[PDB]
């Protein structure tokens, strides 16, 4: 509260560390559904159904331009990528499986780097 603060958690490396995680996600072999924004002209249904599209390239640009205020807003956008993928894709599809794998991969790197 006013003039009463918990001890300061060192956040000075968070930008670098989120960038490293994102690089690892970009280079995973199952990243291909997620590298670029879904083409809203060419994928019927996507525009209406997926209210907040997100992809790794969009996260990379937000990251590089100071549009994440803190490491939690960065994790929210990564998870949005996977939540969108589960909304639109069957679990038993190449893309559906890619999304589960990537979410797993991310959540481990997240825990190991920050928790």
């Amino acid at each position: 509260s006013m003039s009463v603060k918990k001890p300061k958690r060192d956040d000075s490396k968070d930008l670098a560390l989120c960038s490293m995680i994102l690089t690892e996600m970009e280079t995973h072999e199952d990243a291909w559904p997620f590298l670029l924004p879904v083409n809203l002209k060419l994928v019927p249904g996507y525009k209406k159904v997926i209210k907040k599209p997100m992809d790794f390239s969009t996260i990379r640009e937000k990251l590089s331009s100071g549009q994440y205020p803190n490491l939690e807003t960065f994790a929210l956008d990564v998870r949005l990528v996977f939540d969108n993928c589960e909304t639109f894709n069957e679990d038993d599809s190449d893309i559906g499986r890619a999304g589960h794998n990537m979410r797993k991969y991310f959540e481990k790197k997240w825990t190991d780097t920050f928790k």
